[PDB]
């Protein structure tokens, strides 16, 4: 399972990249606007992420119509070979995805909330589909169940679109994604750093530390 | 999973094809007669649909006898390479499917209501089999369970006939079909249109637009 | 399992009652406005249904604020003992339900889409909760799963609110509701009439009629 | 589980009752006409069955309209207290069941093919509902699955209508009915007779005989 | 779960009763004839068993006709209050069970091989029904599955007939019977003896003895 | 799943073959004697079936001893390449199957009632094994459960013997056989005919006709 | 299922109380320290919540030792009959719970992370047990699993201790607790607000309003 | 599934081979000593079985120490290529199996009662492992559960040791072994002969014989 | 399944090696400190195990920091091609695993307590991952559950990291690991000895011996 970081915070990205466990980054206009303050510009934030991240970097189009989406996508593509054009699950967005896939431009279909939307994105040739588990949790539906169904549907038809679990809120979203077999998770930095941690790991290290000071004082 | 449109309404077909999500069309005599009113002839409607749709277009014979069925099927085949001959699950229909299959004419066996009928159509060499889930729902039986058994049966025998889920009434027939692994669903236009929509998609787009306006008024 | 009719059409209601299989009626502002045409007024339609139907008749309030809802609900209660005041799942609706519950006015919480909303309504003392299965189906979620979870939750706590399956679209919603154990279903007229029918019933009648004629020429 | 005989053959009914394993009889116009040949009247056959059978005897109305059904049902009920009026699952039949239930006339709703039909008959107050499992089998649907769902539905709502499995064709219909917990099965006579038999019962009896002859040549139990 | 001993061997019966784990005895013509050799008469063996065993003792009629069965059953009943009349699952056997049951004479229906036969015996009012699991095992069918279905059937109808698992060959028939919830098992003596034993019981007793010797030589 | 016709009635076999849905025929001495009345010889009936049927035709040996079975089997095999020698599940039958399998004569082991019998026939190299599900149903045991176990066993060991479900009585035997994955069913003609039918197929055809008459009064497809 | 508010914020508590859906309140030293800034002290905060909240309100002891816990618990108890004394799962905590249970002082055992700890607290007589599901989630373990096992255990032994699901982070913690059948959930204010909302509810109200406007302007 | 005969009785073996359903033989010191009476010697019995049986014949060593086991096993190997050296599950037995495995002498690890013992034997390179189902049954544990777990374990690691179900007591051990997928069962003669039999087979023969006589008087 | 010995005791290792069932060895700072008393030092203990054990032998680093881990790992690697460098699940540990994996130095990530930690270590290229089942057992959580999930996860993504079940306390840890399909278990010597023993094995040998004595005195 690949692990992407779901942020536009450059320090978070650099920190997690340095850890070696970050395979890519996903951004969206809301994540970018949180960082484009006090003089920082949306165009520089995107360019810096692309430079620091060896892996896929998803960048969301802001046009809502087919022609504007395809124009933006080609410019986003031109920013670097690792850029992935993020496009929402809409009729115009499915049209844009089909055109871009035929142009060999990698795409990521976002704002997916049920398995049939994910299937429609895959039928257009999308490289990634991003169902939003946490927003389903927010409205009283276990969001991971949709990941499970998408995984079964994709396996039934040998679909090559990668399942990118998005809107992740806690480490159990991550665990269930891995057990289900989703291709990718994208996580906030606070979730990312918790994944390495466990109280019995800490207790174990102090235990070995005290044992090491018995045979080697220094 | 392929998605066909279950209608003869030309406007619906053009709109769905323009959306890029329609892989084929299924018609039947009742769907064609709904459109072939006030001047419009059934022969023009059929031809126009074959012209608009790049993918398979199923056209149903009206004869009930083996000889009439095969002859009508060859006319239908002649209308275009994408024509698929729809044939009902009857004794003559099965004979007709075997003959047409040996002639490499693509066929679709319709009015199937249980898995053994679907198996018989496959054994005659049919290209697609069309079990009607919604008509089973109508009579108090969960139609999707027949799709599940057909998938298992076809998997057991490595059967090449495509399962084409017909008589679809709602998006859960579609979801359950994909989870089962049916090769095709054919859907009325009101169902097709709903498959892309979700209230959280809309709400999320409004959130993104609001964020974008803060950074670029 | 009780079977309500989900309509404001007097003819459909009269027909359904004349069959003896209709235990009550659910209405809402859209159902009523469909009949409030060509002279007929919304108030007369409601009073006409209350008269024809011996069982519970649900009538939705149109106010959105707490005080308007309870004032309306009391006027509705005054139309007859079989009236049930239908109130949406909102913060003001939950307060109204609690107030009207203490006044012994029967209530129906509507526009419920997940099991926790159903629980909150029951906690306010509502007589019926009406989850909308067909509107979940419309958005790619099997609406009957919500009924199943609500049934487990209500059984867990011995909750007396009746589950009233609404937004019903086909006879399998009805079958699954009975298998689950929902207390009530409300069905459009077209669904109700289908519930009695089956081709093997018709075939069987015709066979019986042939055998009877071999022994009785009259 | 009660076991009814699904027939109008007097000799079959006499033999089954003699076995002490028959708790009632179900008839229909087709079973009756099968015996109403060569002078035998339909009413005499019915009256004879009502006579020899202590348990419930289902007799079907021939009218298709509500009024004719309630009229025929009162005549059928007047033939004996063990008569059960058999009524098809139709709009008019439901209305007749409700009327007759309020008049304390026992009813049996027949020609039921899915669980919701069964539920509607229960809601009208019917004494028995008779789903046809063999006719479902004929059209490629496992008929016993409908019995299982009816049992669950009835349990859910504490419904007192008895589930009466009909159109029974083989002993597995009977076994599955008993495992599910249907209240009654009605079986043709050939099915009834097979239910008692098993080759290992026959074998075990032959072995028991051989052993006793080793100890008593005349083959008796002298105590 | 009651545990009966399935034998007519007097020595086995005395040993099992002295152990305090035997609640009853089942005999049959083949079990009695095994002992009634070289002078010993079958009538004495039966009487002696009734005297030794406080609990139910099943004795099988030998007549195959209704009238002969009921008459033999009344003699058997007369031999002692703990006598239970064993009757085979036949048409005459069922008639006989109904008659005897109306006379409050305890009965045991034997040679049962499927759950519907067990149900018929219960409907005749039989006190015990004895399905033969080992003879089903012999013919390639898992006999315990019949016990499971009978338990469910009897539970569905609140049936008072006791399920008496017969033709038991090994301790797993016994274990599965208890887990299912059969009212009774009847077991040959070699099986009965093994039910108390376990190698870890023995090993643990040797450990305890060794500990006790350290504190009190 | 192959579908064989379990009969010796020539007219049934002709009709089934014409439908294009019959892949072979199974016979046995009882089915043949049913048609070998009024001058019809048993050998003529067999030869006629072998003639009209392209697929496998199972003919049963009448000898009960090994030698007579292998002798009859060679005569049966010499009648045509589509003949399959049907042999009972006995000690002598297993020995004959092994011999005939080594002589490349196709065999069908019949009268099988549990999965281990089926396994023994497979180990002797038999081409088909025919478990009798209806006869298991008759004695109160769900016969299809044996098919399910045979399928699992055969899958476990990659056994190439085909599972041929016999003693079929209803369309649910056929449906369950297909869901399990048995290689072949053999069915009586009445069962075969029912498999194509369903009331909703009939209804849907009547509706299609009514719609076309609204658009073409003569009822044709003029293209 | 009862629903408590997991906060010491008076304005959150005051808003949820008015809604009619908050049956009680849980607090802890960290929640109260978040409100005891800028001169506000814990003593007034606790007293004001006990006044607003009709139902149970849990107040945690600060002493880590038995006598301090028990002394502090009687002070907490004296502040109001609805006060429930929160006590951590430790050796001294269990001893304190048992003494307080004998004095009829309602108790709540917190910092419970597995089912056996919860059983231990119930055996001491605790009125509520508070397993922290969110903190199990944090360390890679599905917290709701422990709720499921505690429900089963408590059902097994007919245990009267109420299961109070704590450390709730999202509405699916609430959903799963209701399906399991936990007696209580305690939720943060942001979780509690979301519980009544669903986009199809808002969509439905707009539909009704628009229909009502066509009838009565 | 292979079927071995678990006996040292020449007559039973000869009978079973003459049926063609016996693929080999398992012996042990108790089975052999039962036949080594009235003049017959243990060595002659074994050499006679090796001659009659074309398939694998298991012959148990009598030494308990590593060096005696391998020395015996080599003498046993010298009696014929179809001999299989049976060795108990002990520390010395595991060492012998590993040594004899490298010498390409086929081995059978016997007296196995749980799945980890079976695994350890396979790890030593044993050709067959023989778990004793009936002796587990004797002590109140369903012995077939051990076969099921051993089958899962061997499949997990693609282990080539054949599972040989031993201590078989009835035809359901055989049925469950085949359903599980054990490679081999070894059965006493009384069980083997029952495997072919069934009352419905006999009934069916008699029915066929009656129909044949209606058409052929000879 | 490979079986390693979880000890630094040379006499335990020497005995298990001779048995032919020990495929390797795991050590840790606490196991080695138990043998480095009375003048014996860790350096010789490690070297002597690398000599005896043909298979992999895991040696844990003591530095908590990246550069120290990596430096110590190259020293450990240089002691023998079968040495496997043990590294704890930390930020620096993962970084160290990735560098060492690129240098073709076999690694073992230890102190893993949930499946996502195990996936993180696999993603860094670790050769083995060592989840501690016994220490999960200690804190009231079925440790074997995490092995099950790790097996499933690793199967999902075709992960080559071997699952090495550590902190094993009893033979059922071993049994369940084999049924799950873990690549390796590492066991204490007392657990390893018990694995070959069963009372019915001893009973069976006595039976055979007694029969052999009747044939050949």
């Amino acid at each position: 399972m690949k692990i992407f970081l779901d942020t536009a915070n450059i320090d978070e990205i650099r920190t997690g990249v340095n850890w070696g466990i970050v395979d890519g980054v996903t951004t969206n206009p809301c994540l970018i606007s949180k960082e484009a303050v006090n003089g920082k510009k949306y165009g520089d934030i995107i360019r810096e992420i692309l430079k620091i991240v060896d892996g896929p970097v998803s960048v969301e189009v802001v046009s809502t119509k087919y022609e504007g989406m395809v124009e933006e996508a080609r410019k986003i593509h031109g920013l670097g070979d690792n850029a992935v054009v993020k496009i929402p699950m809409t009729e115009d967005g499915l049209r844009a995805i089909k055109t871009l896939s035929s142009e060999h431009i990698n795409t990521n279909c976002t704002l997916v909330f049920n398995p049939i939307q994910a299937l429609l994105a895959a039928k257009a040739g999308v490289t990634y589909v991003s169902p939003f588990v946490g927003r389903l949790d927010d409205i009283g539906e276990d969001g991971m169940q949709i990941i499970d169904m998408i995984r079964t549907i994709f396996n039934n038809y040998i679909i090559k679109t990668q399942i990118l679990v998005a809107s992740i809120r806690n480490p159990i979203h991550v665990l269930r994604s891995a057990v289900i077999g989703a291709d990718v998770v994208t996580v906030p930095f606070n979730v990312l750093k918790s994944l390495m941690k466990h109280p019995k790991t800490d207790e174990g290290l102090a235990k070995f530390l005290e044992c090491w000071k018995k045979v080697s004082p220094d």
